[PDB]
């Protein structure tokens, strides 16, 4: 299947008529930010299943949630969880919410994730501001824009060379500076791979040689649709593990360690984003 | 997928609806739409009247098959080509090449627009396609995926000799004989699916791989053509230099591509028309 | 699109139709189908007659599971693997591996035909697979894609240790104490979808990525086996040297790869039989 413009329209107008909230900022909560909805005021919760056209979470855990409220005084719409390719979702389902956000009047997307460090400078618990991406699925046909283009969203052939807003990154660094934290923020290129299996050593070397600083399984498709629509985009990676890059290492990527990294970073990440909210540019006069 | 009878039905319909017996198929990429103007004794078919032929489901652009003589060479020209980014399966993109084979065509000329990755290239350059990197193909988006039909070709066709050496030497010589000074480029075309343009990081990847130009077409048609045994010649119009640093304000856009096309139209149409005399006879 | 109950039904059907209890699964690559003849007490099942099993769709394609003993070790052989280029989805290509797991198999041996990228390789060489590059996997053609079930494995299994170090050692040891002419090669297998062979520029890309051999199979079976916790090892027979530069009259062709996988193929088959004795017993 796909979605028509009318489908997005009906979802948007249904949400506009069922909440008083008028979000400026969309937060898609990746690994470690599950709990960020807890810091919202005047929170209003919709299960994906209540929302017309909205893909249902078919994965273990709670019904996926769209939550409207104020984060540090700023009108937010928050996706508690996101869809992954590795779960069997087509990219036109993964990115469905980004079109709806656009039609609600959102002008800014915050997108976070977990990723493996490819840059040897990176340490577990580091935060990497996404400055650029390598869409490996994109190269082969797995681009969320594949299909007919609606001129109501954007151009047939949108540019991605300016996708990661300079100002948002400037203000992430300021916020971080004023937290007087010990470690610098990192900044680099995120490469998307479909996953869900972790890289071989030979694969890690490929991604290093390609110039990737971190690797994960999400985010790029949401960024491409956001940019098609004209939203400004801010992203970062929690570095949950250092990808294994030689045959002599005794270490090995694993689910238990990357869960532990998320759980440990979780409150630091909520603190970071809660404060950053205060510094997000206002809608344009 | 199509059955073998589906291809035979379409080829039979065309052969009984036109008297034309094309030797050469020309797939007009951006910059070359107007090449049909140079045909004589033209005979026209909307894709929509041609049995089994894929159309656009966008009323924006329909498509035409045009039979005619180009500089006295019997030709069939696709005006409007199918792209993976539009949501066509590759077995639809490449459907026409199968039909051309069954019409008796023995040479495919394929042209496109491409972003320049080789820093030697300028906007408005023509690059002869010497070789390709098929990134979608590596992942399973190869037009031969599925059952193989020996009436077309082998299970496992070689692509190491896809781009006819003789036609490229004759294209270079023709470009000089025409008294053109700004030289013909030659190099490696990488297909990416698009339709969004590359990030800086992606551009750097495509350069590290050894690609000289990047586009969103052509490689599937070339693979199916070589599977069928067609001789293949092609080139890219360098419509833009791909952004390779973070400071430049240039953003790749459709308007640059359109505008580079119109500017190069007269020159490319002349080049292809005159090249027809270099194509070996059947 | 099966659930755990489907794989279980298939395994129980096999358990109740043969007394054979395999420890080792062998997937026989192109030109290596002779290995089923080295089985003792052989028992054949056509894929057609196995519940839920994907049917192979080419007129003359051997779709048979063969249970037996190879050099005195209980095993099950696939004669004819499924290939993504034939049009099979990876969940079909790898359904037998999940069934082997439920049958109690703890080891998978994978064999294939590969094009040589390493200029040191010669046609007929055997390359012990040390590592792989899953190019289809990067893009979404990963056989774990979709719902995960822990009766198979983890949502995010590691692949950096896929190729069993113990069986590496013993393959190198066994090969030496056979006094063979050429050495056993080792290196990285890159999977491409095919079915068309590589351009020179594609060749050069795969070499730049650090691949030693290229083919169109194997990696997805390895991923599903490691997901399930099976020990894995495997071999490429080098059927052809990939054309890596424009000064050359050679062309990789179906006929020259067919002929090469009738030559030192029987060498790899004897080597696989011998190495059965080096596979550890189950606890
Ligand atoms: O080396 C690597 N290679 C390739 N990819 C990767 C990834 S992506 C990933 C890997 C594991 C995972 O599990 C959890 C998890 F389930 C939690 F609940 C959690 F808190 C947590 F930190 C995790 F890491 C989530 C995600 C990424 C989801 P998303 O954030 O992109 O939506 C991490 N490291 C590597
Ligand atoms: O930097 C680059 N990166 C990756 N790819 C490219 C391409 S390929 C391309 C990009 C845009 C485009 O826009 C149209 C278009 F779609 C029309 F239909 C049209 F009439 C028209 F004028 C255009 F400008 C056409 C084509 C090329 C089609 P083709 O020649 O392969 O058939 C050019 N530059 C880059
Ligand atoms: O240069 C290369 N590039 C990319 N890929 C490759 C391959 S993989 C391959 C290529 C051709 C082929 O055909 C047969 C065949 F059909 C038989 F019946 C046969 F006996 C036989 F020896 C062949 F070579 C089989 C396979 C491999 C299947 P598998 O071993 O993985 O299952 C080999 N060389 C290259
Ligand atoms: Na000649
Ligand atoms: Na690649």
């Amino acid at each position: 299947n796909g979605y028509t413009y009318e489908d997005y329209k009906n979802t948007a107008e249904w949400l506009l008529s069922h909440t008083k909230h008028r979000p400026q900022v969309a937060i898609i909560c990746g690994s470690g930010l599950g709990g960020l909805t807890d810091k919202l005021t005047q929170a209003q919760i919709f299960d994906y299943g209540e929302i017309p056209n909205f893909p249902r979470s078919t994965v273990p855990g709670h019904a996926g949630r769209l939550v409207f409220g104020f984060l540090n005084g700023r009108a937010c719409v928050m996706m508690q969880g996101r869809f992954h390719m590795y779960e069997g979702y087509p990219l036109w389902k993964v990115t469905f919410p980004v079109r709806v956000f656009h039609l609600l009047g959102v002008d800014t997307l915050v997108v976070t994730n977990a990723a493996g460090g490819l840059n040897p400078k990176f340490e577990v618990g580091d935060i990497m501001l996404i400055r650029d991406h390598i869409n490996l699925p994109g190269f082969s046909g797995q681009n969320p824009l594949r299909g007919p283009n609606d001129e109501r969203f954007g151009d047939r052939f949108p540019a991605m060379s300016d996708a990661y807003d300079r100002t948002m990154r400037q203000r992430a660094l300021s916020t971080w500076k004023q937290m007087g934290e010990q470690r610098e923020l990192q900044e680099g290129t995120y490469v998307m791979v479909a996953g869900p299996s972790f890289e071989t050593v030979a694969e890690c070397r490929v991604l290093q040689k390609l110039g990737a600083d971190a690797v994960g399984m999400s985010t790029v498709p949401e960024v491409i649709v956001a940019r098609h629509c004209g939203l400004r985009v801010f992203g970062f990676s929690l570095i949950t593990n250092k990808v294994i890059m030689d045959y002599e290492s005794l270490e090995k990527a694993n689910h238990e360690e990357v869960l532990a990294a998320g759980k440990q970073a979780a409150q630091k990440l909520e603190q970071f984003v809660s404060i950053l909210m205060a510094s997000i540019p206002l809608p344009d006069k």
